[PDB]
């Protein structure tokens, strides 16, 4: 069996990560959680088997055939080319390696073909961005797709395990002190890194990530180039807004495409219905749509509200609503590792094409 | 001075329509609260007077010169033509009128003209349709609009006063219980009317109203022909995905358009801070951008992250918000009677255009 190590296995992504894990068909002979210093010396669980956290550095990696990374793009950054050293196959589940043209960037269902010629590192999209893929796909590939206008509906999960505390502390003291929404004190929300910190509760804040210098977000901008890269079309036209809402777990996205060629409504909810990974929830007599809530703990992705634009003849919108730290992460990482023991591909990388910090 | 009713007092929007007359420049000699036979008999102020509140009657209107009405479409259809017959001049809150001929459906930033030739009847529009026309006004007069299409983050009290307490019910037995969001039992949202019902807390629900025959919601089909008629233009091609969020006050929208002529952004920035109604709220550098917790209370309408779109010439993003209590429904149809009085338009009408039930 393989050696499997979890880096960043105490955050929010990492404890979906152990569950995915614990729930693989992956023969695992030994497992390994890494974190921080600070984390060190804990334990944690692996189905019933006490683990014993160690902490992440340069030397940790040896004899590990598989990496999951999951502790910010600096942590990626500063050890992952280690591992691949080491002989390790890594899928990192952060930004930094994504648009490196040496790093597969891989949802199984829709570009699996991609991982055949790795380098030892596999980068796992956006967690908006795979669920958009998932449902989009099936119409790309019998309709063509022409451009895509995406406004996202995020869980604040996404932001990490402070984020989810953030928010359940916030709405308790509007709810039960009575504390007006727009005097409430926010320490991670919109982004940690930036300089100014708003309140979520009762609120939708129009900021994820930090701003480029084209006035959208990185994570508007992840969800454009990340696209462009899956679906290997630089010529699909994608812009998003992406929204905070106060929900804890599961992304919801109001998904508007142009096909090339006109899509019948009814063959494209059969299309998307067959492709693997996406669950058609949409019957709107008895209100059938995709729900946040209803996704959560489901590794697939679901689509409804399909319905053609009220003008534009290759028009549609639709509704897509995924677990953000299953299939937007934790569950696409471990099934990528899964298609990686599938097709062989899980052994050391002779060329070493990243440089070491 | 003038007597004023307001039918429909005690709830959500009557609650602010009662604040917004308080604040009011209108010359009020007497005050009549208006509601159903449950809430006849009980008192409510206005400034620091006692008013009896009464049960709404086909002959409740006499001596009236102004009627308020927000008391669902039901009571305007049953009410409002006994009020026209009485010499009243309604202000109406509901879609009911709204499509006919005889009645201005008015934004008075926007097509404070269309008053002057009233029948008796002036519809308020739908509180989403509301903020998205004074955001794109300014914007269609200097470059023109040839579409728009809309993913909305609409608050509860847009459902009524069962809807903002079902969600703090909900929100408090998920936050203080322990309760899952799954097992949590809904009385009212998404839709009242409809024969299921689902938990909004934590969740994001795509479905405001009833679905019509072309698998839009009713909320969705009123953004678009309400557009065409308030900007007196059937050719804006307009497309709406209308989602219910955990908030109670102040809805927020994605708007994207498409201009006849190609908009400079710091053009269009500057023309939306200069028309009445609309604030500028938009300097990505300081993470300034309209939220529906600074909204709460004003009744300006917010607009922020106002950017081209990456691939399409004439493409606009923007975020607009606004409290919908108040633009979105009492401060619109208090500015309507403001500007009615004005214009010397507070009077009888004396042909009947509309049924008697
Ligand atoms: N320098 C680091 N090396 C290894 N793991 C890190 C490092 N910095 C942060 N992490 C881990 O990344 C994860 C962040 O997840 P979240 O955003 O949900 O909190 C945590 O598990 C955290 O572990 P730790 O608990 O040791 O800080
Ligand atoms: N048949 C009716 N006649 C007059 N007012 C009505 C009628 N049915 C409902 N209303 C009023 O419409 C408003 C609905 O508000 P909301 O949507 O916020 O609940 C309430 O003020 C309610 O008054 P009442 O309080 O007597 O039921
Ligand atoms: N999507 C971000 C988190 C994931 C950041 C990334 O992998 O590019 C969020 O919701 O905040
Ligand atoms: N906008 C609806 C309520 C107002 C219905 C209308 O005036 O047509 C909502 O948010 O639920
Ligand atoms: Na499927």
């Amino acid at each position: 069996g393989y050696t499997v190590a979890v880096v960043g296995a105490t955050g929010a992504v990492g404890a979906q990560m152990i569950k995915m894990l614990e729930e693989s068909t992956l023969p695992i002979d030994k497992i390994r959680y890494l974190a921080s210093a600070r984390s060190a010396g804990k334990s944690l669980k692996f189905k019933d088997q006490d683990i014993t956290i160690e902490e992440t550095t340069e030397t940790a990696f040896e004899g590990v055939d598989i990496a999951l990374f999951s502790a910010g793009s600096s942590t990626s950054a500063k050890y992952a080319p280690y591992a691949v050293k080491a002989g390790v196959v890594v899928v990192d589940n952060t930004s930094y390696f994504r648009q490196n043209p040496d790093v597969p960037l891989v949802v199984p269902e829709v570009n699996a073909h991609a991982l055949d010629a790795h380098n030892g590192i596999i980068a796992c999209p956006n967690c908006s961005t795979i669920q958009m893929m998932v449902a989009l796909e099936p119409v790309r590939q019998k309709w063509g797709l022409d451009r895509i206008i995406v406004s996202t509906y995020q869980a604040v999960s996404g932001a990490g395990m402070g984020a989810i505390l953030e928010t359940q502390r916030e709405l308790r003291e509007v709810l039960n002190d009575g504390v007006k929404p727009c005097d409430l004190h926010a320490e991670i929300l919109p982004s940690g890194g930036d300089k100014k910190h708003y309140p979520i509760a009762f609120n939708a804040l129009p900021q994820i990530d930090v701003f480029t210098d084209n006035d959208y977000t990185y994570e508007e901008m992840k969800m454009t180039k990340e696209t462009k890269k899956i679906m290997e079309d630089d010529s699909i036209a994608v812009s998003a807004t992406c929204v905070r809402i106060p929900v804890l777990s599961a992304h919801s996205e109001s998904v508007y495409i142009e096909t090339k060629e006109v899509a019948p409504i009814e063959e494209v909810k059969a299309a998307i219905a067959a492709f693997p990974g996406a669950v058609l929830e949409d019957d709107v007599a008895h209100q059938i749509y995709p729900q946040a809530i209803n996704a959560v703990g489901s590794r697939d992705t679901f689509v409804g509200r399909i319905r053609k634009d009220l003008d534009a003849e290759k028009g549609i919108h639709m509704w897509v609503v995924s677990d953000n730290l299953l299939k937007g992460a934790a569950w696409n990482s471990v099934q990528i590792a899964e298609t990686l023991h599938e097709r062989g591909l899980v052994r050391p990388t002779a060329e070493l094409k990243f440089e070491l910090k």
